């Protein structure tokens, strides 16, 4: 199906494709993703919002859950300062061309009936299971707090509370979402997107450890950031520059180079770019320059609307 | 930038890319291709019309030259019958969605001023050169006729007469088009498309040999013809089914396969299809069936309007 192909494109996994095919037959359907409000919104966020846009075009009503209370339980600061960031994040997400219901957790996460359901789920969730679900999400702490195990069941309940057919997130959301499928009466279809590699080649991209491209970065910031990113010749796996070409660039694409080096390169797909680089037919710096300029031409509509 | 990329896509050569860029700067610009009227219009023809549609979307005015007199000089029968076939070809080309100025050669090829220029060019064209330009075009004849060397002079003059900036044709047209660049006062930009391999892998796709997919073939004939086409596992060069996937199918596309043979296959681009087939991750059967069904869904709007 056309819709199914467009949804699956560039996903790490769908749990399950069979169930997703059933959701697509319905007349009304909805999908939700949530984010701990972040000071800088980077390509990691943009990749996921792109996936939410795909669902919108397939007839899904979209909810964005700004998990300000979740960020609080995960030691990201005080609530009023997280709300300020969440307002900015809502600004950015609309600039990406997503029109969705933007909901703040704290405005719904503390009502009488929501809280009781969290405690019902706490009866259903083992500590071991809750601990393991936060392995990739919990901010480091040498004395892990009780708030760390309340966080995942709150995320399970938002899925229940939102009534969505589809839950979207990064692969690090895998085990929390697997919990929601067991504990909630309705099984939710889970779409997980890949984790972007940081520009310095060490771990994922993230607001902390400045190894990211923000969607509102200036053309000068993007070039410099990409100029010095991790990118060994002939190396595709773990290469953040190739990931950006795979997930954000529009094809066909032209690499201009003098005839002394081969002449201009018309690249009709990402796979053709992968072949050129693997065969050392394209020097890393010419790769970086082209990707940076393309990215600038892709993030420009976002910059203007902000 | 994007216009040039769309024009160059799936061409064998452009003579020259530099000149083509100057053409794109003009407010008005025109392109011409001509066809000896053919009883069966097959994918070989469709490939070329697709390229004319690409030029149209880049701001080119399009001229289709139905070469009834050329087909006459090339031993295709009576002039009266050839013209009728050109009428049918004009319908087919319109059914392909090309809105163009359709011209019949004989309605222009016999005017006194046209003929006099034919003879001007005949002074400038050596016999050996005109004969060489027809190596791949002339119907086989062990007693070659004078009509064989008048044919290329008429095609050279049609370019001049049409006043086009761009001349389009198959790679077998390249010696004639290179002749026109030498003889005419203004160098014309030549865009050459590849020669499709016939379904039996034996040669070009020709109605004359019975190894083609007609754009009005029924789904049965398409399936039957493709089911028994040349398509060895792992062989891309010279494989007509891979060429059809390269030049006609829309990517990304999904190949349906049972889970005992891996499950559904998402193919982001032809280059990925190449890698999969080259490495024998996709069996010829699955390739052939997918190509036949996509092709059926591609030629179907053409089939109805006839
Ligand atoms: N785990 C997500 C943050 C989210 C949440 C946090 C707490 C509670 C409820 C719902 C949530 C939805 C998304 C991340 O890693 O940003
Ligand atoms: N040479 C092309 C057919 C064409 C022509 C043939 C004869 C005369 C004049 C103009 C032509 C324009 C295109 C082919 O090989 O089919
Ligand atoms: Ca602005």
């Amino acid at each position: 199906m056309d819709e199914f192909e467009m949804i699956k494109r560039n996903t790490s996994e769908i749990i399950s494709e069979e169930e997703l095919r059933e959701v697509l037959k319905k007349d009304e359907k909805s999908a939700g993703i949530g984010f701990e409000p972040s000071g800088k919104i980077h390509l990691g966020h943009y990749l996921q919002i792109k996936k939410m846009i795909d669902l919108q075009n397939a007839g899904f009503d979209i909810i964005i859950w700004l998990a300000d209370l979740g960020a609080y339980l995960n030691q990201k600061g005080e609530l009023d300062e997280i709300r300020k960031i969440g307002d900015y994040n809502k600004k950015v997400f609309e600039a990406m061309g997503l029109k969705a219901k933007y909901v703040y957790g704290s405005e719904h996460n503390l009502d009488k009936d929501y809280t009781l359901n969290v405690y019902r789920l706490a009866l259903k969730t083992t500590l071991k299971r809750a601990r393991r679900s936060m392995e990739l999400i919990a901010r480091e702490d040498e004395n892990p707090k009780v708030a760390e195990v309340i966080y995942p069941i709150m995320q399970v309940n938002a899925i229940h509370y939102n009534g969505v057919d589809v839950a979207v997130g990064g692969m690090e959301q895998r085990k929390i979402h697997m919990l929601a499928r067991e504990l909630l009466p309705k099984k939710v279809v889970c779409i997980h997107n890949p984790v972007l590699t940081g520009l310095d080649g060490e771990g994922k991209m993230s607001s902390s450890k400045g190894n990211f491209i923000a969607v509102d970065d200036s053309p000068e910031e993007i070039r410099a950031k990409i100029k010095k990113a991790y990118c060994p010749a002939g190396v595709v796996e773990g290469n953040p520059i190739m990931e950006i070409a795979k997930y954000f660039l529009e094809y066909p694409l032209t690499i201009k180079r003098p005839e002394k080096f081969g002449g201009d390169l018309t690249v009709n797909s990402y796979e053709e770019l992968e072949s050129l680089f693997k065969n050392k037919e394209l020097h890393p710096m010419r790769l970086k320059n082209a990707v940076a300029e393309e990215l600038i031409k892709i993030l420009e509509p976002i910059r203007k609307r902000l």
